[PDB]
């Protein structure tokens, strides 16, 4: 497998995984890694859904954030200010329940620009991505006065890009020849959205979650990936939840995209390459699901799990598995020399600093050995 | 290694790991499990704080529930409305993170009753528990909106008990034979707390995150298991982080804990048996962090990692690792599910519903054979 | 997933994945565990070929034990004195690699009965198991004489049973109400056989390897679990190893059996379970293949990989995933306490004794701690 | 963590972990990866003792090759042509259980050369590496024969070059200015060397195993990496394998380099880094061994564990872990195309071959579809 290795000294050549941080990526090429391809229900398999896109022209986009999948994104070897834009396709936990840790973990990690947040709007203003990451960060008020004390406040912004969930395949982002685009979904209330992300003649599809619908197979057609859920079988519903076998039929017809039905909607869309997620990916329940999207789809597909990546070129749409570091740290990258505020206030009280244990003693020997 | 077997058709006892849901809880014994022992940087190897403690009274709690935790929690196979008391220690994202993952994961997963969270009161309300969890909710109001429209919504409530940050050694809990008590931390501003649970003749003291203080030495004397923050090393700090010797120096005599600190602690405390926790548990750190501890503590100590298990009993504490499933599904426990009372509100919009996709023909092959 | 919890303190019973060693085995169940599932190439993924029968009488037996399978084995806290009887399908590295790292890895951690080995013969005396395992033990005869001066030698030997690899369906194995009988495969050259166990109205084929025959349709019909080579698409081979079109079509027509031929054996046997090894399980091959016997099979299917399980009853035949330890050990069971031969000599000359290092300074403290 | 990233579209430079296949090596430095640092029970976490050392000159070789470590070797995206030159410190099987994998796999990999082996003799014909190596060749002479029926047999070769244990640090192989030499070790009986690699300034030592011996300190001087077996201590022979204390006690003085020993041998020794293997490095075990080489050794150390890998070069020795596919397969290199021209007889009867069943119908789907 893999290119051929020409030296004992040299490299091993068009891998056959993907070693995050080991590829330069062409003027001409995209890379998307699935992040998390799971459910609300946690496992250290999968989490819950993100992508990272990372374009030939440098820039490098976040789509979708659920829990858990920020070890995954930290695995990848980016420094911090090259992920500060994020795109939610809704707001359930399980699609941005990890923006928090990329907004606390990336401003420890060093980095020294505001993060930037695309999602959509709802019915009304408490149902929509302006108010919930205004509360967002009212709910971590503590750790963003705290950390602001020591490190400069620049970096822990979050500057709202809300718009409208109800526009048909219309621009939500448009900068450097970047275009997103968004279209309606149909799950749980109004809200959710698809996005496209068209660039130097490619169009990657983050369907996000619906049942099955008529904007998707339109907005997604001749998409190089087309990502879209793809839910467990109706048995394994009865198998796994103990469901009744009605309630499992509705499951599969009515709240989500059944495997049937994502391969219809693939059938008419044509992509390069289809990705199917949003199911638990086991020995047990990934076969039955790829039988169903194969009674209607016989394109290119991926079954996905977490750390899968796609290569997508001019004459090819490649996937692999990332193979990444468990331990991970975090990279640095460049950045500014961002100076802590010497105006901002302590967030001590003196009845708190007047409890410091005396360690002197415990301290002197390493102390003395690490000052010379 | 483990218990001797005698019979090849029955178990192995006394087993050399921890395989969660295959054991019984004695009524004089405590299981703890690290559910989570990391940073505010994530990693697959740790999960931010967390840690889940069972009495064999048969009450559970947590205490902390740090960013990425909850599929180390979910790994358990412990029911979710076994899992309803959450007590945080402090407001810092690496701390209560996942709280968001438990609230909708956990009612996906079947918990019936609500929430309950002790935590911290702040200098301030905005620097608070109750402002934190009430603006967190507010935060996933679409989410919590359409869960709710068509069920009970009682599961999705989280009824917070703040108490004074400033208190020294009061009862915080008091139910069932149950005490926690609370004393002051010193870490980034005012609010942060230790704890010390006590329940039939144990007493289990969770740390959370200080600099070293005269607080935690006298009150968690005598207690059975003692955490505590143990840092990384300035060395480590300079080889990793690239921090100047000055600032890597600051860290471990002003900031945090370092590892001699640590043990000058435990040396005080006495402990039956110590666990450092809040470092990256590398093969290039652990030694010299685990050399600083016995520069000044003799006494029976864990280095901390993910899915590490104490048992706790009148003869012995007794370290183990936990083998669990990467790919968890939630459990079913005794279900007390109950009907809604009150009519809400459809989050949908017609325009929204108009555009469901006809998959009848797609779906028609395994949706006959499913009904037969 | 799994039965439903009754207790806080209790177990979870009827658990979602397989803990080995926390399951007791019913009178009238079976337990099969993968123990290797791969290639002669190795990888961590997927051991050489490699199965664990468990029956409710006590007895166990090993189906080969391929190169890399002891890890998986060793997993399992079965005691080595209840795994002595090992049979081969035939004498390939990936079925009988790891039969040195159960002889000599069971002799230190006390195993006190012989390993005992049933396998075919071949056209000439040097083609056969008796032949191989005598020039095994030859090969190890630095390890055999070192490790029988300080360890009883009885478990040090291998007690071979050879069989005619021609015999059509022949018992080569009855005891305590257990038998094995043999039949020829089409691998490579003459001596590679299958097995079929039959115990209490149970039968299990292990196909071991083969191109496809008409013994295995014919002996194998109505088995409980039936497992078969299963070879990766003729597609794969040109992807993974670069072979031009014509050998890669003659791999899955002529040297393997391809997965449509996997579909029809397994639709004229009707198992109650069918099983598909020896393919690499990846993200980018497997449903390819399980696509491909499903043109022609319908009934229940596995797609084996490492450390997959059946629980065969007279109702179900039950996959799960074991969960088990990679920091494994040895765990203890019922054995002899035999003395070592005072009567053998040294393997150690007075040359090599006479250049031992003085260390009693450097271990005195320990020592004498350790005395007390 | 690892060298700072300058370009969004570029590499991560002087990454935190080795990713094996991505790194060109330079022509002043050499590799060493730990392939299996276990012990003679098997385990997932820890293959049998095994090395892989590259040289900035192209050379590679292989130090030991024990069970489990072909799974490591082949994860590393190396030709098997590139690793043919194999050095056996001793003929335990937990030292070249995998030498049969790599000759078997190896072969299917494409290797076009004979392997080359290096081992001792032992005090009589049979204790020796070329009695063993020809007996490992009958032991699976049905593997080789039928293999070898098409091709060229050359691969399937293995040149035995069997050196004098007895020797003091004389030299064993010189070639292209890498030189080895062997110093016999105190193991179990005659025959076990320790090696010197010498090469471009650098001197790395292959301890392989012993008790403290005399010459190690001599002939290992100023190593820049020292190899060494460090010995689980008494109290965990004890807790682990039950064993008594008299036993536990003369196991860490007459039989094994205790964790004190090896601190004396390298404080004798001054490598400029120090490497203890050979011990089940888990969170209950480590820590108490790494306490007592630090009682006499106070220099640079690691404590292996499997895929552990240096970087020497002149100005450090770096340890970082390596992080390589589990799902491994085999790479190309630079190849021959070969060509037999002397005959081999089929393995096969005809009796075996009339036994082929006609899958003709059940694959024409797919042959046909292939075929264009
Ligand atoms: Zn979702
Ligand atoms: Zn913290
Ligand atoms: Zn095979
Ligand atoms: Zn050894």
């Amino acid at each position: 497998a893999g290119g051929k290795v020409t030296s004992s000294t040299g490299i091993a050549p068009k891998r056959y995984v993907y070693y995050p941080g080991s590829e330069e990526l062409g003027p001409d090429e995209i890379r998307v890694i699935a992040c998390g391809t799971g459910m609300p229900t946690a496992r250290r398999a999968q989490a819950a859904a993100a992508w990272v896109v990372e374009l030939g022209n440098g820039d490098k986009f976040i789509v979708d954030i659920g829990s858990g999948s920020m070890a995954n994104i930290q695995s990848l070897m980016i420094p911090a200010n090259y992920l500060t834009k994020i795109f939610l396709t809704h707001l359930a936990t399980d699609h941005w329940g990890d923006l928090v840790s990329m907004w606390a973990g990336g401003w420890t990690a060093g980095r020294t620009d505001p993060l930037e947040v695309w999602g959509p709007s709802g019915s009304r203003e408490d149902m929509g991505t302006k108010y919930a990451v205004e509360h967002m960060l009212k709910a971590y008020n503590w750790d963003y006065m705290t950390r602001a004390v020591t490190i400069n406040p620049r970096p822990g912004d979050i500057n709202v890009h809300e718009f409208d969930y109800r526009a048909l395949n219309e621009v939500v982002y448009q900068e450097n020849g970047v275009t997103f685009r968004s279209w309606p979904c149909i799950h749980a209330g109004d809200g959710p959205v698809s996005f496209a992300l068209e660039w130097n003649g490619y169009k990657v599809v983050f369907g996000g979650d619906t049942a099955p619908n008529i904007w998707y197979p339109e907005y997604a057609k001749g998409a190089d990936l087309a990502i879209h859920e793809c839910w467990m079988t109706s048995d394994q519903m009865m198998t796994k939840y103990n469901q009744p076998a009605q309630l499992a039929l509705r499951i599969n017809l009515d709240f989500h995209t059944s495997a049937q039905s994502f391969g219809q909607i693939m059938n008419m869309v044509q992509p390069r390459h289809a990705v199917a997620y949003h199911f638990f990916n086991d020995d047990d329940t990934r076969y039955d699901i790829y039988t169903g999207v194969r009674e209607n789809y016989a394109g290119p597909l991926s079954m996905a799990t977490d750390m899968m990546v796609w290569n997508i070129t001019r004459d090819a749409v490649t996937e692999r598995m990332a193979v990444s570091p468990d331990h991970a740290w975090d990279v640095a990258g460049p950045s500014e020399d961002l100076a802590p505020d010497r105006n901002r206030a302590s967030e001590y009280t003196q009845y708190i600093l007047d409890g410091r244990l005396n360690v002197d003693e415990a301290n002197a020997h390493w102390k003395q050995e690490f000052m010379g």
